[PDB]
């Protein structure tokens, strides 16, 4: 099965046939690239936020508009699909959908409301992929550049009535029902510790810090409680490396930041006017980041060396989320780095994925953003940056859906991608929850 | 090969599983979906400015969130392509490109410069695929619901240097080279009388009433060298429906409207904090649409009645306008409708492709908009407003990239939809300039 090897643009953009992305004919990789074999691993890469806007703007910025993201575009089987939620009381659509929902969607096949984290709008648990694939013997993964308790690699391991939920203390005050101390399965964090993957990378230390207020470890720090449970702590890139093995018995726990880990690019906010009144913007490596702190890739990178080990196979949920809070920020530079830095993952798993043969690579993102790519002579009503792109041409990002403090996500319909056994079900137009059935059905989970 | 027959959410929306869109494993018809074989013929469906935000903006109101468009929605086989213009002075790109350069870059296959008419960035003319389908014998046919000398449809018979130069009067002041009098081609009005596709279907009378200023046919109205020169002239849909044969003999000119074609509803603009402010809005049909207008499904079937009639095959180029004009002007009911109005047309063309087997259909866009979903609550700087969906919930879109006069175009990648022979040439990533060589080919033109 085939990657799609160079989709850039061939030649001289000025001339004939010198903007082409094809060479020739692609019936016969595409035919090659239809498989409905069982697939042994599946490997998810989810851009929060990342719609085809996002991509686009990434994309014109750090490889020029005839470009091409050796990870991200190099999925041949694409399509788009829907990430609508649910409206709580009315059971009806509730067209943009937040983290939670739409994580909730392809983790357990279920739409739910807003807010919502593996419950539906009955506040009814639903087993998630991961606990499913952990169930059948599976190695289990789950990475984030984000707080762990953050909803996407939450809700593959807790189910609350609320995101917000992250330890003790905001349980007991926002999911009393799931609060230990009242009988419930506990916060998002404990409910992390209970579930046991076997590998979970990312931020979210702080929260580690609270402590059980019940359970047989009561009294006792959420670290020390997984220290106590078996599990394998890493606070630095170093550390990780130095992991041999991640199981059940050893399983490994790296917590790389007290919150979000940090941004790869710095750039300044978009502002009122921002690309006529100020100049434009180059972007610049944030010196925060560290050799002591681990990118995503390389996460990604010991996160499948570890997991490979399982005869049985592996289920690993990757997660770039600082593009979400980037764009949120209307913050072009934190966002566009954020999505380069995505595309260093997929291609750590897509070099696996060709080489494996029986693994299913997927790349879409939760929801759309706000973001936009607009006129260099724009005057738009909101945030706006001119940025000095690859191609030595300026291009205008503007953020004109809030005014409030953060920006909105949207309601479109965005890309999905996918490499293996069983992608031709991402191709035409889909289901967010469809995202489940076919991961449940590619990895033969009964 | 088949069609997508029904990608709507198979049950209730609340329930797990509800919500899926796939019945079961797609491969079988993927596979049964691919053929390099000859096509005999090609209708392109263009959404002027239907990004994937006016899709699903129409679907959720229109269908309703787990609805289904059973034309656009349809095709098996999906892509995002890259529509960037560019600069006519550096060459480099220029990330937002209006009508005039993303039409001729896949009518032609160069890229070049906004407000570009079949002509590259050093002004040299181009054959379009209309021309070259033509010259090899082919039937075609140039549809569009917005005056015949816009952008789109012009591109394909037209080359000068400026999109403005619509007929006689435009083209002296704005396009000397080009201007007849002057020793150009001329207008491109009178390019089009020219060019003399087998069928010509829209709006654009107006300009039809100036006169030559040079010429075999100086004095007269374009109307009257049109007449001359052996057109059929229709100006309503029961003479439409009238015609029995349409060739070079006895070429088609339908003018039914004096500029762009009436929309098909009404709704009020969108306005500051409409969405708040005001209550939710609920489209309703424009009364002044007519019996004596032909809709766009009805051009596009008496079109493809006949162009089949052509033993040879034929090219069919189909344009729902309108979504681009309505979304400019902020008007989300205008918008949606035109794209439903669109739907209608690709269910036509469909419809007979799976009949005859040997055409190759592909629905797409120029370039992506303005419109955005975003949540209920949402104060945002520009404008929005409320509507009620077919859902029975409330949905609002939002217009904030500018604030004078029209919302901008947007540089977003979009959507490229295709079924029949050589349809894989659409999916993954590819550019627009890739789009006329896959018809090109798909039609053996050499
Ligand atoms: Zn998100
Ligand atoms: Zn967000
Ligand atoms: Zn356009
Ligand atoms: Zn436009």
């Amino acid at each position: 099965m085939p990657v799609l090897e160079n989709r850039a643009a061939q030649g001289d953009i000025t001339a004939p046939g010198g903007a082409r992305r094809l060479t020739g004919d692609q019936t016969a990789a595409l035919r090659d690239s239809l498989s409905d074999k069982p697939a042994k691993n599946i490997i998810l890469l989810i851009g929060n936020g990342m719609g085809d806007s996002e991509i686009t703007a990434a994309r014109n910025y750090a490889e020029g508009a005839g470009g091409f993201f050796k990870g991200i575009d190099a999925l041949p089987l694409t399509g788009q699909y829907t990430h609508y939620a649910l409206n709580k009381k009315t059971g009806k659509p509730d067209y943009v959908t937040d983290s939670a929902a739409s994580a909730t969607a392809w983790s357990t096949g279920v739409k739910t409301y807003n807010g919502a984290l593996g419950v539906d709008i009955h506040e009814k648990d639903h087993p998630t992929i991961l606990e499913m694939a952990k169930a059948a013997g599976l190695a289990t993964g789950n990475v984030s550049t984000a707080e762990l308790q953050d909803a996407t690699p939450a809700a593959l391991v807790a189910h609350v009535t609320s995101r917000k939920c992250y330890g003790p203390s905001a349980t007991s005050e926002k999911c009393p029902g799931n609060a230990l101390e009242k009988g419930g399965k506990g916060s998002i964090t404990e409910q992390l510790l209970n579930a046991r993957a076997d590998v979970t990378l990312g931020g979210g230390a702080k929260t580690f810090a609270e402590t059980a207020t019940a359970g047989e470890w009561q009294g006792k720090t959420l670290r020390e409680q997984a220290q106590a449970r078996g599990y394998q702590l890493v606070s630095d890139a170093a550390s990780l490396n130095s992991v041999t093995e991640a199981n059940q018995q050893k399983p490994l726990l790296g917590l790389f930041a007290d919150g979000n880990m940090p941004v790869r690019w710095l750039g300044p906010k978009a502002t009122y006017h921002g690309n006529i009144d100020k100049p434009a913007v180059t972007c610049t490596p944030n010196p925060q980041r560290n050799d002591s702190v681990p990118t995503l890739a390389q996460m990604t990178d010991k996160a499948i060396e570890l997991l490979s080990k399982n005869e049985k196979g592996f289920f690993l949920q990757v997660e770039g989320a600082s593009i979400d809070k980037q764009d949120h920020a209307a913050n072009p530079c934190g966002q566009i780095g954020e999505t380069v830095d995505l595309d260093e993952a997929v291609q750590r798993a897509l070099e696996f994925a060709k080489k494996e043969g029986n693994t299913l690579v997927i790349v879409t993102a939760d929801h759309a953003h706000a973001s936009q790519i607009v006129a260099p002579d724009t005057k738009a009503p909101g945030l706006t940056q001119a940025l000095n792109t690859k191609d030595g041409a300026v291009m205008v990002m503007s953020y004109g859906n809030s005014e409030e403090d953060s920006q909105e996500h949207t309601g479109s319909q965005l890309r999905i991608a996918a490499y293996g056994p069983h992608a031709a079900n991402v191709v035409g137009l889909t289901d967010q929850t469809d995202l489940f059935y076919t991961m449940k059905a590619a990895l033969g989970l009964k």
